[PDB]
DNA sequence: CGGCAGTACTG
DNA sequence: CAGTAC
DNA sequence: GCCG
């Protein structure tokens, strides 16, 4: 493996993310990403400057520590760093939160909790910071859509309810739940959000709630009995039309969803968690020009329409 | 030069 | 709207 | 940061 150009490099893209250099730290995260699954240590730069996302900044960089075992731009990360990390770890806090705490001269957690000024969403996420940290094993996952399910079969029998993320891609342990919901009908999906949540929260089941939107829940959940953590439960309600593109869009990952958007943008095409579509019409598309929705019955369209072959969810863990 | 996604909340 | 999240 |  390279373990040893990369592990500066994610140092660099931490400090890039946490101080809002989204961009910076992307291509900082691709790079690296393309250096961990290489078949081989890399050795020198031509071997760099000829890889795919390692251009010539990059390349220059990871001579310095093939040279030099060191990096100079190590030595001017900001102090302010693992503070600002802190802060962003907070469930609704962002880069630009984290800096004006930061700035207003906040510095842990405690300093948060006696003087900041939180949203409702902050105050929720500070109250269950470290739950939020910590991933659940699947075996949870499986208990919490089990109780969705349940709760939403209670209304309407025909009710489908599929646990995405991490979850549909097989991993062992998952850092949150996403419950799709759809119903066959076409229709009956409309407006159970009401009896559904009335529903979960007369149990004590969610503890909290963070977005409640017209077709996605965003909130807190936890389980009966002794030895149960806070959990963090999406509930998205979609359209039977649009369950293709929604079950590739929620099961993720994230860097597979990034990767498949760019394909498609090749193909003149948009995809999206509600459709594959012919592109609208520069870049970042056109003014007028709607575009057509391509049929999608099933996530093996989706792949089809792209000419890829059909990737199970666990083969798109990128 | 400029995209690297578009949309949904919240306030 | 800006910020945050999915 | 990457890329076209
Ligand atoms: N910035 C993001 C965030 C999410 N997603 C999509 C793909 C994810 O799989 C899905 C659910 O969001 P999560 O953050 O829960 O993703 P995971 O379940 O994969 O995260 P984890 O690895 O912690 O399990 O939404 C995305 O495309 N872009
Ligand atoms: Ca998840
Ligand atoms: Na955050
Ligand atoms: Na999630």
């Amino acid at each position: 493996h390279n373990l040893h150009i990369t592990e500066k490099l994610e140092v660099l893209a931490k400090a890039y993310s946490v101080q809002g250099d989204k961009w910076r730290a992307l291509g900082y995260a691709k790079a690296i990403n393309a250096l961990k699954s290489f078949h081989k240590p890399v050795t020198s730069y031509q071997e760099a400057c000829s890889i795919p996302g390692i251009g010539k900044r990059m390349a220059e960089k990871i001579i310095e520590i093939l040279e030099s075992g060191h990096l100079r731009k190590l030595d001017h990360i900001s102090e302010s760093v693992p503070v600002l990390e802190l802060f962003s770890n907070i469930w609704g806090a962002g880069t630009k939160t984290a800096q004006m705490w930061y700035q207003q001269g906040f510095r842990s957690l405690e300093d948060i909790r006696s003087q900041a000024s939180l949203t409702t969403q902050q105050a929720i996420g500070l109250k269950h910071y470290s739950d939020f940290l910590e991933r659940m094993p699947r075996e949870e996952a499986t208990e919490i859509e089990q109780t969705v399910q349940k709760a939403a079969q209670a209304f309407n029998s025909g009710l489908l309810c599929v646990a995405c993320g991490s979850y549909r891609r097989g991993k062992a342990t998952c850092g949150d739940v996403d419950v799709l919901i759809t119903h066959p009908d076409g229709r009956s999906h409309r407006g159970i959000f009401s009896r559904l949540l009335d529903s979960l929260r007369q149990e004590g089941f969610l503890t909290d709630d963070l977005v409640k939107g017209e077709t996605k829940y965003l909130g807190v959940c936890r389980l009966p009995g002794p030895g149960r953590r806070h959990r963090r439960l999406d509930i998205i309600v979609v359209p039977y039309s649009e369950f293709a593109c929604a079950l590739l869009y929620f099961t993720g990952s994230a860097h597979f969803n990034r990767s498949m958007r760019a394909l498609a943008k090749t193909k003149g095409m948009s995809l999206s968690e509600h459709a594959l579509s012919t592109a609208v019409v520069n870049t970042h598309g056109a003014k007028v020009g709607p575009g057509r929705v391509l049929p999608t019955p099933t996530e093996k369209d989706v792949f089809r329409l792209l000419g890829l072959p059909y990737r199970e969810p666990a083969e798109r863990d990128w």
